[PDB]
């Protein structure tokens, strides 16, 4: 019993952190294979950041320019390449520690481990989702730049973020690992502002039904509701819609509880409309939208 | 920017996870050296956790009774011996993965991050704090029990938690690395009821400091106050007492940002007296106290 904010154990990306340094700008850098993976804003001057033209910027820069470091040992690179808003360096050494990966780009509502590092170095580990602006709410500093989101089935790392930038709202903004940034987000210092953070209602959902399971269940209520009549007060309160791929989504939690997806709604519904009163759910005085239901699942199944 | 619920990172503590079996009982061990350490528990049939006599039970186990199995490879149990409620399995291999490591036991208000494994196997890592009651609230299934709780100081982990139980009440108890259990508990199942869980006064004001240090300040008022006077007002809400080395512990978070600890601490008693109001504070609606003023400093500074 008890439910807990969990990231994957991290020892995995441990092993595929990298200290990349061009200029007198040093940040993190994923080495899978022969290749070192980081942000192309590593060639910038932080007066670069302004307006920079990366392609400009990287003709100026040869192979002995990066300067990559696992541990105290430097690795050689023999090429690099531009893809989209990150660069691949190319060394003259497998990683030894390269586990079994997949690059996958994410959806919205999409929760994550990230393994935060300064210099290559691992600092700490969190949860996150993709908020459905394609922002995440992290924890970086200067220097926390290519550190990478993950998911881990069983043996198999899907990298799915990699860390690029901070917008003055204090929100944060990365790319996938072919360096497509996530949502409208480009790694120039100028006027980015994030849309509406609306509420994952499904991963809501996901975490109350997680509460019934762990005996959190002061908030069930006698009502149930339809998708239409739910969606007109999510709406109303800045939650996502709700589809039917979310309720077929959250069966198996339906199943094991015994609560219908819609009679969950209605209680989401109640709880939106009278708040919380002062009382909390599985420690929380709102409501969780950062797990899925995929981990509410694997959380209370105990899956390696 | 941003602050979250950060956790050390797990691989140093993924290599030393085994599996151990004593009959049918199969839960986690700690590998460290040649040493296997696990609740001694594991030689008990749910019928012996009744009232079971654990100097009698483990006369009837032999070395070859403890299956220790370090991912599919089984080690040899050469010795064991009962420290406390942990046994230590004496192996005919030095774990070659051994990081530089500690055994302490922590106070109650300090933090740690746990390593929750099934067989051997780790499903994920969260940050805990020892209660003032002495228990933890958790996230831990059957087959969890060895599960470990731990600090990394750069290179050197400080094991400090190993699970044993869970309460009637789905709050958990558990051990330091010499078998002690934190608080009154015991490893039977009996009638085990925690005591107040009260809020940890010092790590509230450490998270208010943090809040401040990453733009959220809405809470910041004109008032002082003097221990005496918060003290008062921290009883009558189960707040801990706040002591002057809990004032000098804050000092330099009181630097950073320019905010005397006892104005902190002003703002406190107001957000007790008049609550959060619908408001949030880096992004949680209650007042968190699960992250130490060391912790506060560590993230906000970038430690690796
Ligand atoms: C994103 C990231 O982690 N980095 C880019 C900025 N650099 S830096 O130019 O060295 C720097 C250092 C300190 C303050 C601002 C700043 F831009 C660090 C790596
Ligand atoms: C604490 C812990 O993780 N364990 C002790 C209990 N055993 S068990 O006896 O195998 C068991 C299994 C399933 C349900 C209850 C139960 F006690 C597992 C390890």
């Amino acid at each position: 019993s008890g439910f807990r904010k969990m990231a994957f154990p991290s020892g995995k990306v441990e092993g595929c952190m990298v200290q990349v340094t061009c200029g007198t700008t040093t940040l993190n850098g994923l080495w899978l294979d022969d290749v070192v993976y980081c942000p192309r804003h590593v060639i910038c001057t932080s007066e670069d950041m302004l307006n920079p033209n990366y392609e400009d910027l990287l003709i100026r820069k040869s192979n002995h320019n990066f300067l990559v470091q696992a541990g105290n040992v430097q690795l050689r690179v023999i090429g690099h390449s531009m893809q989209n808003c990150v660069l691949k360096l190319k060394v003259d050494t497998a990683n030894p520690k390269t586990p079994k990966y997949k690059f996958v780009r994410i959806q919205p509502g999409q929760t994550f481990s990230v393994l935060a590092c300064y210099n290559g170095s691992p600092s700490g580990v969190y949860q996150c989702a993709m908020r459905p602006n394609f922002t995440i709410k992290g924890s970086f500093l200067n220097g926390s730049c290519g550190s990478v989101g993950f998911n881990i089935d069983y043996d198999c790392v899907s990298f799915c973020y990699m860390h690029h930038m901070e917008l003055p709202t204090g929100v944060h903004a990365g790319t996938d690992l072919e360096g497509n940034f996530y949502g409208p987000f480009v790694d120039r210092q100028t006027a980015q502002a994030a849309g509406t953070d609306t509420t994952i209602t499904v991963n809501v959902l996901a975490w109350l039904y997680a509460a019934v399971i762990n005996g959190d269940r002061w908030f069930l209520n006698r009502f149930t509701t339809t998708l239409n009549d739910f969606n007109l007060v999510a709406m109303k309160y800045n939650y996502e819609p709700l589809t039917q791929d979310h309720v077929d989504i959250l069966g198996p939690l339906s199943a094991q509880t015994g609560i219908a997806v819609l009679d969950m709604c209605a209680s989401l519904k109640e709880l939106l409309q009278n708040g919380m009163n002062g009382r909390t759910i599985l420690g929380s005085a709102l409501l969780e939208d950062e797990f899925t239901p995929f981990d509410v699942v694997r959380q209370c199944s105990g899956v390696t």
